[PDB]
């Protein structure tokens, strides 16, 4: 029903195809099986040749005699073979294919102009409800997803079943034993996969859990990395950083453990299966003599034809998943629900004119549950006449002009336009009728001339020039360039406001209505303008019947009746004079109103130069997955041995030689492979885990060693520096990854494949090779075409999928109508491209699976031709036919796994990219000397000459232009500002977060310029607005090693006595060694910032600094902080920024200063004697 038949509706002739397409499937599924009974045949009558070949020891001329003629009839079925599959695949193979096309292009073709019918069809209610965008967004995406689903992926589908339910019947046929054995392995290997996602899912989480630890360490470090610098705690956010990452990698060498024991194990299983199939397999030709091995190798096909079945599912799914999304929201989509609109019928009125009425009107907008904006009307305007509404809370009368549309029926009451009701009329016709203008106007993106055209579609430019002089639009248009064709570029924002309204009115003008709605058309406009395009309007109105509703008093002035309302509900009506002499609502107002990254530079090469350098050895890994290269093709080359003299062996010595090779096939890969494969793991899984250590140590520490704007006011954010840890690490994880993935299989085919393929005719390679490239360039030249085509056709779509965008966008379409069918017009005309192209691409995608499957047969055919023929004709060997095989799933093993880490290596190369770039760094300062620390430096008298200072925004308006201070020691330097910076910029400055632009600072006299970085940062009473609190015992915050400081519990308790913390101290659990509590949830302002000053005096600085301390605090919170802070100062020298002017009438030296100059300077009373911004500060303190 609703699921299947509508989701491929309609095509009369394309349905017939649709079924023509689905046998073409069929028997294109039905092929390759029996090209496979094929393969059979021709082993069977070689193996009775084989048998009489070694069986001789006698005769000679005889094998020459009947070997060959069996041969000569087995090239004659030969010829008759692959030409016959060959032409067939050819030609079903073209058809299978334009289903894929001819049957979707005309289906699609068709939903999509009804589908942008039906849109354009439902006309209010997408202003209503939904996303009017997002909605059209995924809709337009939800039919993209469509031709997926009723594309060849369903003659794929058929074909795939044709060789799974077809395969099938084969093998029971031929035996029903072999099938139950191949059937019991089946779920062997999915338990085997089983394994995989138990794995992979839990070692993933315990990583993710792992490496979260190093990823909080690095959110809050980050985060707080000017409180660190400050402390100079960067080697324990070091240290720490390493611990956690010594245990992630710990969880990631198991995981690769574990995993490679799943995969090696994984393979285990297939192949001793395998082994297993043919074992039975065997074991009933030797002593029983059934199958000559014809079946043996047919049912193999079956897991071929098993596979098939996993080849289907996605095409189901491709299918499932287009389809429920699709007939869901085709209901919405397709049909025309309408009912309040439609396009046609109705009552056409040619008595030309009608007086407006509105009778007892009750409504409420679609919002549901809101209330009603209006309840009741009565409003009764004459023909000819000009009528007001007024308002306050907003809308209300903007109602009225939205009914007056038809674009809402009223729940009850009506409107009437002339005598009669709106709703017999025809809805095309009254829009006809209806000329509006907006408060807010639109232009389509089109020529001037075009969007008056889009008023009325017939039209000359005479009117349009009558329209604009009559509309006074006719002044800019003629200055402008272009004339009328010229076009609005970039949607509708190109010239001055008032003139795309006054446009606007002259479109509505060429509409000729004999009814004129304007919704505050002069609002949310530059005064010069409004007066000009009010004009327009006034020389729009008189002539016809018009309802205006605007906050412009000035246009209400002349109208002849005015209505109040204010929220919608209607009290009041008449002229001006008449309302003001009832003082009633309408005079109360006139009075009243009197993140991404990953720039372009890449690595070249320089990844395995800096990846082995961190590498310290490793020959052993790659060694091993050469030794396992070279393994995977003795699987190929034993199979080949074990049915090779199976096929070309005498009855005597059979059971030997095959329980020899078929043990040989077990412990050469099941023993070996497994070890080998676990030894590499073991060894290249641990080469990735310590690299993903080292590399992010050295990035952090290289991040952590240099601020200076990458911190300071860089453009990043957190997030995006955790990102660069994540990502990089993991990807040159995978980069190399791929490294011992490639050599290992290069080896394998390329190392071992040429020995083997050394030992042929060398005319068969070359035939081999004649083969192999072409087909995979064949493979290659399509999959270019391909997405070449893809792309085109994205381009094609997207004018037509943009100017439709445009559209449905534009809601105001319908208040004219007249562009209804006209954009869909358009539509049909921009998506009459694509439909062309869409049968361009059935002959294109016909021919390309038809060539791609066409030396498929060409490829079998000159196999066993020249296997056959010349090579039957002379010397015909067991030999390098098997072996031909063997060489073909080295070049499977290739391209299936060197593209698949191809794109590892690329954003493993761009990862890497960023990583080194990052990691060069720019070190500065971290250690030098540059002073001797000398013990008369303690002191403590700063000093500010010149300063001028700027963050590095370089056209920011500097906020520090020719600072000076001074301030003694042992003393309180107060300091006071506007505002924002200068205050808090001081105190980053004495830190030396940033050398200033010119001048100099000094402390003992010294130059902070050549001073030491670290001993500067020494000695610092920091303390900020709201102190950052690292999630550690409180005890451990209070005291930060500052350089060689230990612990100290007398020490903590001297800090703790002097911030007045103490008092949580002596109560509460644990006591000095209670935890934060995660990132102290548990505790106020108050509690940290004692410990911000706990932390600060810890230290013993003699120098202490104090930005707004108190900034964000009450109460009692305010003094016993105060009451710590003038008793951390007095003893040394401090500076508080504070904007608490109540408490800095204690300080020694008050200093304002006005953006950058200091102003005035001195004593509280000195200045207070003074006036100035000082005193305004006292002033507006009260």
């Amino acid at each position: 029903v609703s699921v299947l038949t509508m989701f491929r509706y309609a095509g009369w002739l394309d349905r017939l195809y649709m079924l023509v397409g689905t046998l073409a499937a069929i028997i294109h599924g039905v092929a390759l099986p029996l090209m496979m009974l094929i393969f059979g045949d021709m082993t069977d009558s070689f193996a009775s040749v084989g048998n009489v070949s070694k069986n001789s020891t006698n005769m000679s001329e005889a094998d020459k005699r009947a070997m060959f003629a069996k041969l000569e009839e087995e090239m004659t079925t030969y010829a008759y073979y692959y030409t016959g599959i060959g032409a067939g695949v050819l030609i079903v193979a073209y058809i299978q294919v334009s289903f894929w096309c001819l049957a979707a292009g005309r289906q699609i073709h068709k939903i999509r102009q009804k589908f942008f019918h039906a849109i354009m069809n439902q006309e209010i209610g997408w202003f209503d409800v939904h996303d009017v965008g997002e909605l059209n967004t995924r809709l337009t995406d939800d039919v993209s997803k469509i031709n997926e689903g009723i594309g060849d992926k369903i003659g794929m589908f058929f074909q795939a079943m044709a060789t799974f339910f077809g395969g099938f019947i084969i093998g029971f046929t031929r035996g029903w034993k072999l099938t139950l054995v191949i059937l019991a392995i089946s779920p062997v290997l999915g338990l085997s996969a089983g394994i995989w996602a138990k794995i992979l899912s839990s070692f993933t989480d315990k990583e993710l859990h792992a490496y979260a630890k190093a990823g909080a360490v690095a959110e809050e470090v980050l985060a707080a990395i000017r409180t660190v610098i400050a402390f100079g705690g960067q080697k324990k956010e070091l240290e720490r950083y390493n611990n956690n990452l010594e245990e992630a990698k710990r969880l990631g060498i198991k995981k690769a453990i574990t995993a490679n024991i799943s995969m090696g194990a994984a393979f285990l299983l297939i192949y001793a299966s395998y082994a297993l199939a043919f074992w039975y397999g065997t074991s009933l030709v030797i002593s029983k003599e059934y199958s000559i091995g014809q079946v043996l190798t047919v049912f193999f096909s079956v897991l071929i034809g098993a596979f098939s079945v996993g080849q289907a599912s996605p095409n189901i799914e491709a299918f499932a998943n287009a389809r429920g999304a699709a007939y869901e929201v085709f209901k919405i989509i397709d049909n025309k629900p309408s009912i309040d609109s439609f396009s046609k019928s109705g009552h056409k009125p040619d008595n030309i004119q009608g007086n407006l009425e509105f009778k007892n009107i009750h409504f409420s907008y679609p919002s549901r549950k809101e209330v009603q904006i209006l309840k009741g009307l009565n409003l009764k305007v004459k023909s000819g006449q000009t009528v007001a509404l007024v308002g306050n809370s907003g809308c209300g009368k903007s109602t009225t002009v939205q009914l007056m549309q038809r674009l809402y029926d009223p729940l009850d009451g009506m409107v009437s336009i002339d005598g009669q009701d709106i709703r017999t009329i025809n809805v095309r016709y009254l829009r006809e009728i209806i000329g509006v203008v907006s408060q807010e106007p639109v232009l389509f993106a089109t020529t001037i001339a075009e969007n008056i055209r889009y008023g009325r579609e017939d039209v000359t430019m005479d009117e349009i020039e009558k329209a604009v002089k009559e509309a006074n639009a006719y002044d800019f248009i003629m200055k402008l360039p272009h004339q009328f064709d010229t076009l609005v570029g970039e949607r509708g924002a190109q010239l001055s406001g008032g003139q795309k309204q006054r446009i606007a009115i002259a479109r509505a003008l060429v509409r000729n209505p004999k009814i004129l709605l304007l919704d505050e058309a002069t609002s949310a406009l530059d005064t010069e303008s409004e007066a000009v395009v009010q004009a327009a309007l006034d020389k729009a109105r008189e002539g016809r019947t018009t309802i205006v509703i605007a906050h412009r008093l000035s246009t209400v002035r002349n109208a002849d009746v005015i209505a109040g309302f204010d929220g919608g509900v209607i009290v009041e009506q008449g002229n001006h004079d008449e309302l003001m002499r009832e003082k009633g609502i309408y005079f109360k107002l006139v009075m009243t109103q009197t993140l991404d990254e990953d720039v372009p530079p890449a690595s070249f090469w320089r990844i395995l130069k800096l990846n082995s350098t961190e590498w310290p050895y490793f020959v052993v890994g790659i060694f091993c997955a050469i030794i396992n290269g070279g393994l995977q093709p003795a699987f190929s080359v034993i199979f080949s041995k074990v049915v090779g003299v199976f096929t070309n062996g005498g009855p005597p010595e059979t059971q030997r030689q095959n329980s020899n090779l078929f043990s040989l096939l077990f412990l050469i890969l099941g023993i070996i492979s497994f070890i080998t494969f676990f030894l590499q793991g073991f060894t290249f899984g641990k080469a990735g885990e310590i690299l993903t250590k080292r590399l992010r140590y050295m990035v952090f520490k290289s991040m952590l060693r240099q601020d200076v704007s990458w911190f300071d006011d860089p453009k990043n954010t957190t997030g995006a520096l955790t990102t660069r840890l994540a990502n990089d690490a993991a990807q040159v994880k995978g980069a190399t990854g791929s490294r011992l993935a490639v050599i290992f299989q290069n080896i394998a085919n390329l190392g071992t494949g040429i020995i083997i393929s050394l030992i042929y005719g060398w005319q068969l390679t070359l035939l081999l090779l004649a083969i192999v490239p072409i087909i995979a360039i064949a493979g290659v030249v399509e999959m270019k075409m391909l997405s070449g085509q893809a792309l085109k056709d994205k381009k094609e779509l997207e004018g037509s999928g943009k100017i439709a965008t445009e559209a449905i966008e534009n809601f105001r379409t319908v208040v004219s109508l007249t562009r209804e069918q006209k954009f869909e017009t358009m539509y049909a005309q921009s998506l009459q491209i694509p439909y062309r192209n869409a049968m361009k691409k059935a002959h294109v995608f016909g021919i390309t699976f038809s060539f791609t499957q066409a030396m498929m047969y060409f490829s079998y055919a000159a196999c066993f031709r020249f296997g056959a023929y010349l090579v039957t004709q002379q010397l015909m060997t067991f030999e390098n036919v098997l072996l031909v095989f063997s060489a073909i799933v080295f070049g499977a093993m290739a391209v299936g796994q060197v593209s698949s880490f191809a794109p590892d290596y690329a954003k493993a190369t761009v990862s890497a990219s960023h990583i080194i770039r990052i990691i060069e760094k720019t070190p500065e300062i971290d250690s030098y000397s540059t002073q001797g620390l000398k013990p008369n430096m303690l002191e403590g008298n700063v000093q500010f000459s010149g300063v001028v200072f700027n963050y590095p925004t370089r056209p920011s308006i500097p906020v520090l232009q020719g600072l000076s201070l001074e301030v003694k020691k042992g003393q309180t330097l107060a300091l006071v500002g506007s505002s924002g910076c200068g205050k808090s910029t001081v105190v980053q400055l004495l830190e030396r977060f940033y050398d200033p632009m010119a001048g100099s600072v000094f402390l003992d006299g010294k130059e902070i310029k050549q001073l030491n970085v670290q001993w500067l940062r020494a000695q610092l009473g920091i303390v900020s607005q709201e102190p950052i609190l690292f999630d550690c015992s409180i005890a451990e915050n209070i005291a930060y090693g500052d350089n060689s400081r230990v612990v100290s519990y007398e020490e903590i308790v001297r800090a703790a006595k002097e911030a007045n913390i103490h008092q949580f101290i002596d109560s509460l659990p644990d006591k000095y060694n209670t935890r934060v509590g995660d990132k102290g949830t548990q505790l106020s302002g108050g509690q940290k910032q004692r410990i911000a000053i706990a932390r600060a005096l810890v230290r013993q600085p003699h120098i202490l600094l104090l930005d707004e301390a108190t900034s964000a605090l009450d109460t009692e919170s305010e003094k016993v902080v105060q009451e710590a802070l003038d008793k951390a100062r007095e003893g040394r020298t401090c500076i508080v920024i504070a904007h608490r002017l109540s408490t800095i009438q204690n300080a020694d030296l008050i200093v304002v200063i006005q953006n950058g100059k200091v102003k005035e300077h001195g004593t509280h009373q000195q200045l207070l004697a003074q006036k100035g911004i000082y005193f305004s500060m006292v002033s507006v303190q009260a």
